[PDB]
């Protein structure tokens, strides 16, 4: 994992990557929209759950770190999912390929139209900053392994240990892939401070629409440490 | 602001450094946290807008986002000067130079262990990266562009263009001084990431704590659009 070149690291995200998944609804039938994300959430999480597997580092980790980090980071990682996916769609989120949702469309659940703008905006960022596919991946696996880090004996210091040097070598990888596109060493920087200051948003995102969630006050609604636990064990 | 220098860039940023504030506390009475806490961050505040104005950039913007910025931004503001100031006080937290707590006394109010648990926790991270004063200042400058600049006319195109530019100009910076300091190019990545993924810890605090905030449910708490617009005209 640590002994990855560059190349390798983007190969092995690449290769990871889970499938787009589509909305359960009857679409002969007229058109609840948290209904249907909520089902589309549950079933995109268990392939979340198989992708974090296969990112180079990640099952190095013991499971109960494992665990702590897919807690901290899963909404993170399906509201980037959402945001690269909607890109090529102004003005739209693209919750699943049947499900191309606009901001008029959030207004029907109190709290989520003020969600919905923040994700718009998001995607219109990548949009400007022309964000390629490799450089998404890499994002997208610094989320997972930095996102529980700060909020964890002798094991957990050598799994932070181990987990900071996995995001260095992510760092190398971006700035490979930007050397690889013909980029200065200035313009290198500048776009991995622009990519990384994107990443303190979606958490604001997150612990926005965690709220939400948790606000709702069901059982059936947030993963527990246990449904965690027992997927990932 | 965009013709400065990265040496001159420094100077400014050190130069419009806030004073370090004191608790108003009789010191001969016997020893209300959240009280004293308020009182503090009330004080902080006003000194925290005049720092604003010296942040160069940032009196170019229009009065608007300027208060959008600071309404965005002001706890994660306090949030990474608490860490920087308590940086070599392992285990406590210097709120001030005569309120020097441990995670015990923040047990005193119900949900207030979890955040003094988790800025302890960045305070060690700094130590463990040996932050410096100059790394530091950039740091604080960036959150106070960054934090609201994706939550938003030509008028505003031309503002977030420049704001992108103003941070394009501290990542410059950064760099320079950890080249001055004789780190290798690889090195340099490295740590720049490395301080910005410490950014996204820090909103995710700050949003924590405006949730407390919030649920006092007191017009005395948290400053209004109004209140921050009258002490920035
Ligand atoms: C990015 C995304 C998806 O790809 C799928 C669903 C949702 C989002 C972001 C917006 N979010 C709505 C926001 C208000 C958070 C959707 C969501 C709805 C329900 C659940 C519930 C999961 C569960 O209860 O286990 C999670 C996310
Ligand atoms: C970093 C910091 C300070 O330097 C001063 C006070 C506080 C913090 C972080 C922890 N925080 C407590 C957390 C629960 C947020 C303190 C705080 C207390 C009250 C207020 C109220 C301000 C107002 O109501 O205008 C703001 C911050």
């Amino acid at each position: 994992a640590l002994s990855l070149t560059a190349d390798q690291m983007v190969s092995a995200l690449l290769d990871a990557e889970p499938p787009i998944l589509y909305s359960e609804y009857d679409p002969t039938r007229p058109f609840s929209m948290m209904g249907l994300l909520t089902n589309l959430a549950d079933r995109e999480l268990v392939h979340m759950i198989n992708w974090a597997k296969r990112v180079p580092g990640f099952v190095d980790l013991t499971l109960h770190d494992q665990v702590h980090l897919l807690e901290s980071a899963w909404l993170e990682i399906l509201m980037i999912g959402l945001v690269w996916r909607s890109m090529e769609h102004p003005g739209k989120l693209l919750f699943a390929p049947n499900l191309l949702l606009d901001r008029n469309q959030g207004k029907s659940v109190e709290g989520m139209v003020e969600i919905f703008d923040m994700l718009l905006a998001t995607s219109s960022r990548f949009r400007m900053m022309n964000l390629q596919g490799e450089e998404f991946v890499c994002l997208k696996s610094i989320i997972l392994l930095n996102s529980g880090v700060y909020t964890f004996t002798l094991k957990s210091l050598e799994e932070k240990d181990h987990i900071h040097r996995v995001l260095d070598k992510i760092t190398d990888t971006l700035i490979h892939l930007m050397a690889k596109a013909g980029l200065t060493l200035q313009q290198q920087h500048q776009r991995l401070a622009q990519l990384l200051l994107i990443l303190s948003h979606i958490r604001h995102m997150s612990n926005k629409g965690m709220e939400h969630l948790y606000s709702m006050k069901c059982k059936n609604v947030v993963p527990s440490y246990d449904l965690l636990l027992e997927m990932l064990d």
